[PDB]
């Protein structure tokens, strides 16, 4: 398919790598530290390699007309969720201390343009961009001047909107990743659109692709796996018992392992070339290719034809089924008894 | 990616169709009737459609050198294992009768010219030719000239190879699947080899196509769905303790339900473009899109920059983000206060 890649840290990124599971805990962690440790310690506890966190300001990030337009998946203002859930920059820095005494990558996905100050104090490794600041070009501007990679997700736009966004990173010159992405939380399968994968890498060749997604299950993220994904998103939790506007297309320590094992899996299987040769099945071959038979008793000097030969198995005869028409016409140099694997000696 | 279909029997079978899961019980029965049945019971009682079986007659689908080739996946001879394993004539329409009084599809593998001429006096509604036999042009005349559909494993073919088949079966005018296949029992993921999969398909753009499958699990084939797969065919077995040589990589009846539900979901999440408009995500694009801000006083007379103008959520403001640039030089007609939208009428 491609060999992009790029390091996140320590961590090669791309389709020639082992794909890599970003757990977002985002805003799970309801605002409370206490709980966000929580969260990063079953993360650690199920083989995580990074987590994710949202870094909200809530004052840089919107304003005031946020107070009053509702999010699809809950039933106050934006700004009311935010001012909630958000943790201060002293708490934040702990949450990534602590995330990498785990032996973690911490990154995180700034909304504004203090939160994308503040990520570069902390000095993560990389920046993830969400679906709905894509089109933000200014903020975009902003984070790819920091010369760290960059994960972008593209839902909501189109790929004329995203060759923008895109321009704007090549410009800075730092590697990136497109994540497709579909953002009704929870998103119904036949919203994924798991095609856009191609559709992505079609319109920017340079580009890792993966997917983040909002989906109840796996299903979405083993899919991309197959079709060549080596980054997935999805939404983090200790224990669905949680509350919160995203708990409910998270994953947990189970359905990680579950996610982490298959895209191994498929990892392996997929691409590849249907004519390569894979010496495994030559046993196989041996046995089960035909070879071509006497379908009778065939007199000395009488006519090899389409009523004297058959085909059968095993395939250690002379003459494979390949070459069944070519013995028509030629002449019996023996008796040849019928059920017998003809032999070049059978013909002049 | 396509539009290709045709029916077993009642049964659409294509792109834009529910995938199909073949459970082929083949030598799992190991010759009896009675574990037949059971198999066919496990199959019916899991919510499968279609079984499969082989169909053996061990003195014309092999000569006398079979008696010492062993195949790789056992430790006798391929000619021991069928005369333990076959059914006779009267058996295998009974396991057929049974199959149907089940409401489900009965097809099966001819392995021999007899085998092929059996399963027509059965009338069964499709054919499927195995691996081995996918170079055997002399028996695809045969059963093409049956006027059935044909479902064609591919494994340890050449796209070169198989089109000397696909040219046979097209001229005898039947529809036709081409399943991509390696038959090592059991099959490595890193054998498997989906990108074989648009091979297939970039080379015979008529063929519905699919996975036929002899790894341990599910991955192989979920993937298939995920890359446009429409037939899906494991090995069958009611429990997983039986004995044989195939049991290893069959599916029992959890397994199957297991596969047929991420068949489903990835069948509805597969395929699209990425520049689809999902209506859905509209409350999502509401809230986060950004729109223009004041970024500090402005006053009236003053030129909008880059300097006092900046971007925040939500998306309801008179310029979106978009626009962010095309603001700069503009004059302000009004006092314009720090953190408010740009209004048009903020502009002269
Ligand atoms: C558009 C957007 O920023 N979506 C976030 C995911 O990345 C969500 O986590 C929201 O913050 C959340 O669903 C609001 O209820
Ligand atoms: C080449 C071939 O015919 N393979 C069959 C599967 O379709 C197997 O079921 C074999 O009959 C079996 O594995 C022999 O041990
Ligand atoms: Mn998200
Ligand atoms: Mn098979």
């Amino acid at each position: 398919q491609n060999n992009n890649e790029f390091k996140i840290g320590n961590r090669s990124v791309g389709y020639n790598h082992e794909p890599l599971i970003i757990c977002e805990i985002g805003i799970n962690h309801e605002g409370s530290l206490k709980t966000a440790f929580e969260m990063v310690d079953a993360a650690y506890n199920a083989g995580a390699e990074v987590v994710k966190h949202q870094t909200h300001i809530v004052e840089d990030e919107m304003s005031d007309e946020a107070k009053q337009v509702i999010p699809g998946n809950a039933d106050v203002s934006i700004y009311e969720i935010m001012e909630r859930c958000a943790l201060n920059e002293e708490d934040e820095i702990k949450l990534k201390e602590y995330v990498e005494s785990k032996g973690m990558i911490f990154i995180s996905t700034p909304f504004s343009r203090a939160a994308a100050l503040r990520l570069q104090r902390m000095d993560i490794p990389a920046y993830k961009i969400g679906s709905g600041e894509c089109n933000n070009y200014p903020l975009i501007k902003l984070v790819a001047s920091f010369g760290k990679p960059i994960i972008l997700s593209t839902g909501m736009n189109s790929i004329e909107s995203i060759k923008k966004s895109v321009e704007i990173i090549r410009e800075a010159g730092v590697p990136y990743a497109l994540l497709h992405c579909t953002n009704i939380y929870p998103t119904p399968y036949e919203d994924v659109r798991l095609g856009g994968m191609n559709d992505l890498s079609e319109a920017f060749p340079d580009a890792i692709i993966g997917l983040s997604d909002h989906t109840l299950d796996n299903y979405a993220c083993l899919g991309a796996v197959a079709l060549g994904g080596s980054i997935l998103e999805r939404h983090f939790t200790d224990r669905m018992d949680r509350p919160g506007p995203d708990i409910v297309c998270s994953m947990n320590p189970d359905t990680f392992k579950e996610l982490k094992q298959g895209a191994h899996a498929l990892k392996l299987a997929r691409g590849g070339k249907k004519d390569t040769i894979i010496a495994g099945e030559k046993p196989t071959k041996d046995f089960a290719f035909a070879s071509v038979v006497a379908d009778k008793d065939i007199k000395k000097g009488e006519l090899l034809s389409g009523d004297n030969l058959w085909v059968k198995r095993p395939g250690n005869g002379d003459f494979s089924v390949n070459e069944y028409e070519t013995l028509f016409g030629k002449v019996a140099a023996c008796n040849i008894r019928k059920g017998a694997q003809i032999k070049k000696t059978d013909i002049e």
